[PDB]
């Protein structure tokens, strides 16, 4: 019940929420696992280096040890070590965990994940802060929402489309509704920079942005490719590998995502080899295949996947105009990310008043690298608020 | 036995061949679509259009029908229906279909299929020329070999790559040994019209070739798009929606074969949700469900999927020079395929001296309009063998 208590302007009731999968539904998930084919041997397949996707030698270890040496039970208790909610907002459901502090003058920030990540992605940093300061001493509220269509949240509508505007709309009435309206302020990466930047850019309330991707083309009638360092260009090749060679899986989710969903929906083999492809070629260093399997199993067990894509239709078809951010911005930079654009280029899309350059991690900042993320966070907070 | 027996000139040992599938792989296909699961409904699998891809009504009753109403054993008697041969080729062993003639001068003949066709695609065709003529009047070898990766083929080699230049190479020395080395004409569609053309273009033996798919940009100082008609603009336009929105499956092929791959080897579902949307989506006519299940069965009982798509890197990453087809060409012109474009930009990739423009039919034209294709086919050869 620490850092459980709801701030004294939040306007709605404390529903606390606990992760209670029955015993039938990962007997059936190890079942289903346990049924599953692999693929038959191919060049494709073979390729140590993984350049063509999952090898089979991968695919064939990791089934492996999702039948016996995975067990759900630890990551639950793990799920259920940080306080965690559920409130309704326009009818869905929505979930997050949250650390709240008992002062009056903490910092509202809301912290948001992408895909194929979610809430959990966040708990490291949330480890730090609960390792490092007491309700009383806490400076900032965090909350961790889960987007609509993401594990424990419900949604997107059956009725009607549902976009990133929509997501940004249901992130700021939270916030106002744990008390926030005075002021919040938001951290992003992945799908969470592309809602963290309409927040910034068409909500009062947010006061400051800070992301950790800034996926964007050569500037208009700014900094050319020429103008910039050989470091910097390798960051640029790399952007453009991902554009050509490491895109398709969102055009799929883009162009049909009903097709894609079934597809996934239909085997827990399956959905490993689609997710577990991003959390292998992502990272800079090798996560953990337990970390993996249970990342997987989360969405798994939610029917995450089909529900959670509905964004990429908008992200995977203006930065400096319409969706310039005139708030104070930041931005913490990671080698490994996607797409590593220079900061000349990110400073033309938004009021870049905060930059740090590190020296390694990839896309999963917060798994990753969940110091330098906490560290780059709390000094932008700092310097702006 | 009627229409089996090799050519006299043929080098090779005829090698009898029938599909005879397991009780066992059966029970296990049908124990597979029982325990797939199908996604929850969302909002893109109720689109009735089915702009997203395959709907949730179709696959839940394509389900159903795999489960209570599907039977194995008439498709494959009817696949039996046809000589059938196995030869091996750099160490592959490769399937064929085939109505051979009695006749010294008859034409040799080379129907070459697609993805996520086989050479059942033709025996529609083959079946007309059977009820025609007797083994001592039919005018043409008809041959259908299944390409390298497909059904009953094995490979591609584990240990190299292997492209189109390869099946290329397979298929022209399949026809040699079979005693066509003074030549032979090729008919292909989907990924046949690319291995097509490099067998008019490099293959002295391949004396014609005929087409009914021919995947191109705007020529370069050719007919631009103002000078085309009304009817030629829908076309492109047509042309232009696939590329853009129709082709992330290949993207995925082509980026991430072996990812996919492993996705689509899990379960019979996943299989059934990816092609079947091509089925549905690249016809004119419906296709009865019946055959859209036995196609999906077939490959599932080879393992064809994994091993079948290792041609996309290179159809999906010239035709006016390099890749020029300067022995005699034909094509044969159906609006719903995919990359409807307009005889003056085909008449540019080649010696075009046969053009047959069809009001109706789409891209499995073999199985969609087998009378007209076969006319077509037959009334090209006449004029240039």
């Amino acid at each position: 019940k620490a850092f459980a208590k709801f701030p004294s302007s939040a306007s709605i009731s404390p529903n606390p929420f606990t992760v209670s999968i029955p015993d039938e539904q990962l007997d059936d998930l190890k079942t289903l696992v346990r049924l599953s084919k692999i693929a038959p041997p191919t060049y494709e397949s073979l390729q140590a280096d993984g350049r063509f996707g999952i090898t089979s030698e991968w695919l064939t270890t990791m089934r492996e040890k999702w039948l016996s040496e995975f067990d759900w039970r630890p990551f639950e208790a793990r799920l259920n070590s940080f306080p965690q909610f559920t409130t309704e907002i326009e009818g869905l459901t929505i979930h997050f965990a949250a650390l709240f502090s008992e002062r009056e003058d903490a910092v509202p920030i809301a912290l948001l994940h992408g895909w194929p990540g979610s809430f959990v992605e966040f708990y490291p940093i949330l480890q730090l802060f609960r390792e490092e300061y007491t309700p009383e001493t806490l400076p900032f509220h965090l909350v961790v929402p889960s987007l609509p269509g993401y594990t424990f949240s419900s949604g997107p509508p059956l009725d009607k489309d549902f976009g990133l505007m929509d997501n940004a709309r249901v992130v700021d009435q939270l916030m106002k509704d744990l008390g926030f309206g005075s002021g919040y302020i938001i951290q992003g990466g992945d799908i969470g920079s592309f809602v963290g930047r309409l927040l910034g850019v068409g909500f009062d309330a947010c006061k400051a942005v800070h992301l950790n991707l800034c996926a964007m083309r050569a500037p208009p009638e700014g900094p050319s490719i020429e103008s910039l360092s050989a470091a910097e260009k390798e960051g640029i090749a790399r952007m453009e590998k991902f554009m050509t060679d490491g895109l398709a899986y969102a055009m799929e989710h883009s162009t049909r995502p009903s097709t894609i969903g079934h597809v996934l929906s239909s085997s827990p083999i399956a959905l490993l080899a689609w997710i577990g492809e991003k959390y292998l070629q992502w990272v800079d260093k090798p996560l953990p295949s337990e970390t993996i399997l249970e990342m997987v199993s989360l969405y798994w067990l939610t029917e995450s996947f089909p529900r959670a894509i509905h964004t990429y239709r908008e992200t995977t078809p203006m930065l400096q105009k319409e969706l310039y951010i005139h708030k104070p911005f930041g931005f913490s930079f990671f080698p490994k990310d996607l797409c590593p654009v220079p900061r000349s280029w990110i400073a033309t899309t938004g009021n870049l008043v905060f930059f740090r350059d590190h020296a390694e991690g990839g896309h999963f900042a917060a798994l990753e690298r969940p110091r330098e993320l906490k560290t780059d966070l709390t000094a932008f907070v700092e310097q702006v608020w």
